[PDB]
């Protein structure tokens, strides 16, 4: 067939990088309409130039100049600006990869989302933030949704999609992250170098809160009631998730953790491509483990889970706060285990309306901000 | 409307599990015929409970005691290798083919012609007339789908229609008893010792401890896949919770996992394209705790290599294998050879006796029957 057209929002952070690495390497079956980026001028620039793309957008309106430069005597178009981003999504691409971060990703996401076609969603705030809004834009416009993370494409890939009650159970595996097997009486005295050891996301992994997330964003991804679900901790993180069947049958996707096979299952689907992903060694693997989460020692997980249970706007809260802990603790402002305490203080007096637009999301988002930060400042 | 159903090989294990998940949906099938080999008792009361329409006992010299069981029923009863064929060609939508040995091949074919959907177990369709069976299937449109644990697993985890996107076939292996015992000690490995095991066939037992079963497996999966040979890998892994998996183009490695309870790629089979739930056990990781995996011994278990050699050589050659390790098998278990004789045994007769590729069943009862004299003639010898 003709090249395929495709767009890229957030063309250069690691998902979006991953991601071109493949567009590139089959140029021949693509046709790239627009890239995003939002500072790295030299590398989006570089990017549409090295795929042809017909608009190169950058972010910040400050930038604007700077790209108009590095396109000078291009064929690529050249824009800056919120508004634009969400101009370049609705471009008309066939295949959109939806990678901005953060909530300023949330307009262009829901516009992409909206024309219907295919999406293969990275942004977290998308689902976590504004789940039940984005969800209702893809089932009413008939949009193919694919999720890129990890966790979630290894689902999707063993999901029954037109049958969701052929679902026993849904296994999300989990690293454990740094601090598996540290007790919390060292925990409580870690250091910010020591729990990076994204700065963020790798503290998400040591709380433990980024599975709470992946659940939330699973749970509007594949909609089965939430006592389907299970967190396993699997050390070795090669078994990337499972689906259990009504017959005993679990399906499972393992792997190495490249992440373009995710986002080449994405790129292709339904069809399949090659990736220079390197092949799973389970002869040196040798071992696989698996325990039981410990609730007790990460508080993160039950706080995630009560957030969803409750529904509402609890997750999007949920999720404000934690930006706002996580950040103080890497400026060493709070302990490590202080940021979970400030996430339920958070949750506990902060309980706004459910969202009904972008709008209300974006209030929401930068009230628990401001909400948490009192907590966080009045902290005993 | 009922789907209707027949069940070959009713009373066998396979057959229990495959009437349990068929009784606890009576409302959505009816059986049609049920066989057995020699329990008449087994099949005549199964076959009273789904009110089939007719029961096949194979002996016949069990025909009257079938006769009698079924006396005030409206169950058909029937008996001899005919009246296999005959029940296989009764019209099920759906076939459970679990009749074994070469006795199960011609009322294995009949079913596939048909054209339906016929759920395999019968282990010598594929081993020893792999290349016939596959054609019926192409020339009837039939739906084959593969029952035991490792084929099934693969089936789960297969691109149907897009074979071009697997990269690698991953064969899981237990190992078999003796997954870390030295050639030198194989060698005085007594016939009471190797088929110890947690009922369990004596013949299933040797071939789990050479590893032959394992061989067998990968002659069938290379028929029901039909993907190049170099693309299969047998992995050990002693736990058998991973039942096997198939890699993608894209380094997305799908694998089936779960208890061993067969009612769950049984379960599979029959409700193929869609699912049905099953009594079998959710797998505990938490309890489970710890999967390891190992590459296997070529040198150690040479009738990985046997199998392979014959697979690439294609023709007669599996079936042969076959039917020569049934004999080395025997012999061993007779105590007239020792342990490793058995794949010494095969081997020796895979070069002594090279037939043509069989154009029909009766070529295969033929090379059966032939490589079977070849073997024991060898054996002896020996």
């Amino acid at each position: 067939s003709q090249p395929r057209t495709v767009t890229v929002l957030g063309a250069t952070g690691s998902i979006g990088h991953s991601t071109l690495d493949l567009i590139e390497r089959n140029l021949d079956r693509y046709q790239v309409i627009a890239l995003t980026a939002n500072r790295n001028v030299k590398d989006l620039a570089d990017a549409a130039k090295r795929t042809n793309a017909k608009r190169a957008v950058i972010a910040d309106p400050s930038l604007y100049n700077d790209l108009k430069e590095a396109l000078a005597g291009s064929s690529v178009e050249a824009a800056a600006g919120a508004d634009a981003l969400v101009e370049a999504a609705m471009m008309g691409a066939d295949w959109t990869m939806a990678a901005i971060i953060g909530c300023a990703g949330l307009k262009a996401t829901l516009a992409a989302i909206r024309k219907g076609k295919t999406v293969a969603l990275a942004n977290k705030e998308s689902l976590v933030s504004a789940g039940g809004l984005m969800i209702d834009a893809v089932r009413e416009h008939g949009t193919t949704l694919l999720p890129v993370d990890s966790e979630h494409n290894a689902i999707f890939q063993c999901f029954p999609h037109h049958n969701r009650d052929y679902v026993r159970r849904i296994i999300i595996t989990a690293s454990g992250g740094p601090f598996r097997t540290t007790s919390l009486a060292e925990m409580a005295t870690v250091t910010p170098e020591r729990a990076v050891q994204g700065a963020k996301i790798s503290i998400d992994s040591a709380t433990m809160m980024n599975k709470g997330l992946e659940l939330i964003e699973a749970f509007h991804l594949f909609q089965i009631p939430l006592e389907k679900f299970e967190i396993l901790v699997h050390p070795q993180s090669v078994i990337h998730s499972m689906v259990e069947y009504l017959d005993g049958s679990i399906l499972a996707q393992i792997g190495s953790p490249d992440m373009r096979t995710p986002i080449g299952h994405t790129l292709a689907w339904p069809k399949r491509m090659e990736t220079p992903a390197e092949s799973l060694d389970f002869t040196k693997l040798r071992q696989m483990d698996f325990e039981a989460p410990d609730y007790e020692r990460f508080p993160a997980l039950t706080l995630a889970m009560e957030s969803i249970k409750s529904g509402g706007a609890r997750p999007a809260v949920m999720n404000a706060a934690n930006e706002i802990a996580v950040a103080a603790f890497l400026d060493k402002k709070i302990g490590f285990l202080d940021i979970a305490k400030i996430v339920e203080k958070t949750l506990d007096h902060y309980t706004p309306a459910t969202p009904s637009s972008l709008e209300d999301v974006f209030a929401i988002d930068n009230e628990a901000r401001i909400q948490a930060a009192a907590l966080m400042e009045s902290l005993p």
